[PDB]
């Protein structure tokens, strides 16, 4: 027994088609399951034929008769329909108001994911909604890592190199560093985790949350999350403030951070703040310096991807005292991220954590950075297990968002990313950023009119060392991914030419061509996921393919824009080339 998703109305039906089983009133059920494929219905009870012998599950044709249920053709003449006339008939079946809002309620519990729009419904609907909709797909997401075959342990050739074979009659899951998987041990009569695996083609390299030693039979699958229910909001109701409440403001401020003053002021005058700034222009820095302009306040730093916590955590190592912060890591990951700060000491003045890993607490701010990559499920999360008096969201909707796997044709805007971007689209954001202090000007001037239509403004001049050379190269595949050596040929000869360039960073968007470009080049690799929210002297990239993955334009954008000083762009897609306002080179 619960309260409706769509009415609030006390009901005990849930309906059993939907993947989430959503508690529906009488009237909302019967909207659902005339509109839809979906027929079961759970209440006390399934509503089932009680015939002996009798299939029927379908809510359509049973029929109320003593203390059971009767199919259409099992049924006494004098029986009444249990969904007739609009309604259902279930406890509380007079305490039933019928939404208007149920052909949104439909498409999001009956579309697979696979088209922008559903997504878009999934941001422009109500907030109740919004939080069914984000365990929709979720679930949905998780749900379809069971369509791809176990792995077991065939030949355990060393220690980072195996052997495997696939189960059959079902496909293979993608090898790289981003899919991890989980391994087993075969007991007697059950089934014991090892840890968390990542598998590579170098027979295929691993690494292991652990050290153990794994023999044939154990087996390795896509590692599943639990799909909670989703009770807090997207956002929290907005209060606004006459002055600054629980906090106490420092008295001196650094030269740095006192250009944000105005905004730190704002963060503590209402119950959440959004900053908007294109690539480079501070955003990270701002959350930091919030600290400092708060000394006695408690500050959760989180974002969804270890790489942005950590680009929290090493600002923060310059500018906060080391013995006030923490990074919090999930139990039992190797994961290789920042330990500069105190391990898992939940209980200190700066936290620094993933979403998903974020412990139940208090605080007094919270700085929810790199946004764009945030789902509206994330959003829930923050306010079920962080409580604090402010919420500052921090990101750009022109970077990087969050992977939507199962979404496959059409375009989604930024704008309807999660709640928090669909603000900075519609209503503006609290607070702005909008001169890039990082990068050169060469840089600045190709993403202004490339992305944030002329309204990004540099404070760094032309550095004169953001280099573009068009060579398409000779494109290489192993699996997913694909390896261009000829351009990766192209930087070593310039290399020699450029001695400043081999302390560079190498950003593509295949990793394949990352180890390729890591043997030959022997230079720092970085993907464009990885490189989120970091900033690098010298950046090399190499577009590998002209394929629709490499001439993604967010992507495309965060990859160039983590150059503070010089840039080499070895691109392959004449469109974005002639884009790049950088010096063109010549072909040897
Ligand atoms: N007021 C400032 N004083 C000194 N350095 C600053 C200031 N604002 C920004 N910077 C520097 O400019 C660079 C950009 O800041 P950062 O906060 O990393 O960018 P960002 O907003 O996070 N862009 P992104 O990588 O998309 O998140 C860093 O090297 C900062 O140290
Ligand atoms: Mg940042
Ligand atoms: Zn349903
Ligand atoms: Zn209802
Ligand atoms: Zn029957």
């Amino acid at each position: 027994v619960g309260a409706c998703v769509l009415c609030n109305s006390q009901t005990s039906l849930r309906c059993g088609a939907c993947i989430r089983r959503p508690f529906l009133c009488c009237k909302c059920c019967y909207d659902h399951v005339i509109s839809t494929s979906h027929k079961l219905v759970l209440s006390v009870n399934p509503y089932v034929c009680n015939a002996p012998g009798c299939d029927v599950t379908d809510v359509t044709q049973l029929y109320l008769g003593g203390m059971s249920y009767y199919c259409k053709s099992h049924k006494p003449p004098i029986s009444f329909p249990l969904c007739a006339n609009g309604q259902v008939f279930g406890l509380y079946k007079n305490t039933c108001v019928g939404s208007d809002n149920v052909t949104d309620f439909n498409a999001i519990a009956t579309c697979d994911w696979t088209n922008a729009g559903d997504y878009i419904l999934a941001n422009t609907c109500t907030e109740r909604l919004k939080l069914f909709a984000a365990e929709t797909l979720k679930a949905t997401e998780e749900t379809f890592k069971l369509s791809y075959g176990i792995a077991t342990v065939r030949e355990v050739l060393s220690d980072r190199e195996l052997h495997l074979s696939w189960e059959v009659g079902k496909p293979r899951p993608p090898l790289n560093r981003n899919y991890v998987f989980t391994g087993y041990r075969v007991t007697k009569n059950s089934k014991v985790q090892i840890g968390e695996y990542t598998f590579e083609k170098g027979a295929v390299v691993y690494r292991g949350t652990t050290t153990y030693k794994l023999n044939v039979g154990d087996y390795f699958v896509l590692t599943s999350h639990t799909v909670m229910p989703l009770s807090a909001p997207t956002l929290v109701p907005q209060e606004h403030y006459v002055r600054i409440t629980g906090l106490y403001p420092t008295l001196n401020i650094s030269d740095e951070f006192s250009s944000n003053v105005a905004n730190y002021q704002k963060v503590g005058m209402q119950k959440y703040s959004t900053l908007q700034g294109p690539p480079g222009t501070g955003k990270s820095h701002f959350a930091i310096g919030l600290a400092l302009y708060y000394p006695s306040a408690r500050i959760v730093y989180t974002a969804c991807s270890h790489a942005a916590v950590d680009a929290l955590c090493e600002k923060a190592l310059k500018y906060l005292p080391i013995d006030k912060c923490s990074r919090i890591i999930p139990a039992r990951a190797r994961v290789e991220c920042f330990d500069k700060f105190k391990v898992n000491s939940t209980l200190e003045q700066y936290v620094f954590c993933t979403v998903n890993a974020l412990p139940e607490t208090t605080a007094d701010i919270v700085v929810f950075d790199e946004i764009s990559m945030a789902t509206n499920y994330d959003l829930s999360v923050v306010n079920a297990r962080l409580r604090a008096k402010h919420y500052v969201y921090i990101g750009d909707p022109a970077q990087l968002p969050a992977p939507r796997t199962l979404l496959t044709k059409g375009t989604l805007e930024p704008e309807y990313f999660n709640s928090v971007c669909r603000l900075m689209k519609t209503i503006g954001p609290d607070m702005f950023l909008g001169t890039c202090r990082r990068c050169p000007a060469e840089i600045v001037d190709t993403v202004s009119a490339l992305v944030y239509d002329n309204k990004l403004k540099a404070h760094k001049d032309k550095s004169a060392q953001c280099f573009k050379m068009f060579y398409k190269g000779v494109i290489t595949h192993d699996v997913s991914s694909a390896i261009n050596r000829p351009q990766i040929g192209v930087v070593r000869e310039f290399l020699t030419r450029n001695p400043a360039w081999r302390k560079a960073v190498f950003i593509s968007p295949y990793n394949s061509q990352n180890a390729v470009a890591s043997k030959i080049l022997g230079l720092p690799t970085q993907t464009v996921d990885s490189s989120q929210g970091s900033e690098y002297d010298y950046v090399i990239f190499t577009q590998t393919t002209e394929t629709a993955h490499s001439c993604n334009v967010n992507r495309f954008n965060v990859a160039i824009t983590r150059a503070k000083v010089g840039i080499l762009c070895i691109m392959s897609d004449r469109d974005l080339y002639d884009k790049l306002q950088f010096t063109s080179l010549e072909i040897p």
